[PDB]
């Protein structure tokens, strides 16, 4: 039956940062020069501590014609507007100022071309930032915001097919004052908006195009019987439709997903990475257990018995090289692992270590080969974080933490 706790749920103490680095994301901003897409990016860089005030100004006036910024969980690389140049997130920046807003839809306007551009860039979930809310003509008026949103909603569907209820997130900001960019607008400034700030939304956003378009990956957290077999888990990559075949790795068994349900047991027709789902499946599932991974039949999640892994010892050990046995947990997995070619230590600045160690100890690290008794599904942490992140247990209460850096054979 169920899986009590993820490998994640069994970690604590902020040495976790520096090991498990922030998720890299590609973001592109679209809009008119005067709408302030350029002063938004600059203001994000400033509020987020990447540049000082003078440099942010420098950008405002050089915009008279590889940068990145961070939130708590993510690093956003800013792409140029018109793989490593496929955006995860598209942000269409629209001016709310009277006259300027309207102009974008009139004869001379660019907003049509901008929405067509977002579609051409693979942006199927558009973030639309309504900018300049602070200005004289807009005074954080809910009437103006609603008017701008309703118009954009009709127009974006017409010219580019965006269904606003499911495909578009609208958010008011002011890039000049930074209101609602990093911190939420204060209640005194805008009482009616009670959503997240732009950066807050960008941080926990689930629809990232590269990840959505990647091969399906879902570690199995549970297995029960409702009316047929049920496999519960969080989709780590890709997407799934009702009546889709999936592969169970590492056993190489195909199954059909006949139904999908969310955490509120309602039937939905599809789901993407970042969703917690419950999948009824059909076929030979007698060997399916937790820790196995539902995946694409075309480009399946990797599985191996051999890989390299950075690590961090936590408490009790003082135990031998080249053959230390404990339970490894990688996602919902729980298996069995030992060291083969103990290679490196590291400290402070993760340099490497010119000498392979003879043993482990409290507060030490690693970069070396590992092996299991039977294959387990995994990817590089760099590629799919939760598929490469693991904690070790020594028949009790923790002992290390690590990420995988290379798959072998």
């Amino acid at each position: 039956t169920e899986d009590a706790t993820d490998l994640q749920n069994e970690v604590d103490q902020e040495l976790l940062k520096d090991m498990y680095g922030k998720e890299h994301v590609n973001i592109v901003f679209i809009g008119h020069v005067d709408a302030g897409k350029s002063t938004l990016g600059g203001n994000i860089l400033f509020l987020t501590g990447m540049v000082d005030k003078r440099t942010m100004e420098k950008i405002e006036r050089e915009a008279k014609e590889r940068a990145y910024f961070e939130t708590e969980h993510r690093r956003f690389s800013l792409l140029d507007a018109p793989g490593a140049s496929q955006a995860d997130i598209g942000v269409l920046v629209i001016s709310a100022r009277r006259g300027e807003f309207e102009a974008g839809f009139e004869r001379g306007g660019q907003t049509r071309e901008h929405a067509v551009l977002a579609r051409t860039q693979g942006i199927n979930h558009l973030v639309v930032v309504i900018n300049k809310m602070d200005e004289p003509s807009v005074q954080w008026s809910e009437e103006r915001y609603k008017e701008c949103v309703d118009k954009l909603s009709m127009f974006l569907r017409r010219v580019a097919g965006y269904n606003s209820k499911t495909d578009v997130k609208y958010m008011p900001v002011s890039a000049y004052t930074g209101q609602n960019v990093k911190d939420r607008v204060d209640s005194s400034v805008c009482p009616w908006y009670q959503g997240p700030s732009l950066l807050e939304y960008l941080d926990s956003m689930t629809h990232l195009e590269r990840k959505v378009n990647a091969p399906f990956i879902m570690p199995i957290a549970s297995k029960y019987k409702d009316l047929g077999t049920i496999l519960e888990g969080k989709i780590e990559a890709g997407s799934i439709k009702k009546n889709s075949n999936v592969l169970v790795m590492p056993i190489n068994q195909t199954l059909e997903v006949t139904a999908i349900y969310d955490e509120a047991d309602e039937e939905i027709s599809s789901s993407i990475c970042g969703d917690q789902v419950r999948l009824r499946v059909r076929g030979d599932d007698s060997d399916v257990q937790t820790g196995y991974v539902l995946t694409s039949t075309k480009n399946p999640v990797h599985a191996t018995t051999r890989f390299i892994a950075q690590i961090a010892i936590l408490e009790l050990p003082s135990i031998l090289t080249t053959g230390y046995s404990c339970v490894m947990h990688i996602h919902t997995a729980v298996e069995e692992v030992s060291f083969a070619k103990l290679l490196h230590k590291l400290d402070k600045t993760n340099r490497k270590s010119k000498k392979p160690p003879m043993f482990a100890t409290k507060g030490m690290k690693i970069i070396a080969e590992l092996e299991t008794q039977t294959p387990v599904c995994m990817e590089r942490f760099e590629d799919y974080q939760y598929m490469g992140r693991f904690t070790l247990r020594d028949q009790g209460t923790t002992v290390a933490v690590g990420k995988v850096v290379k798959i072998l054979d």
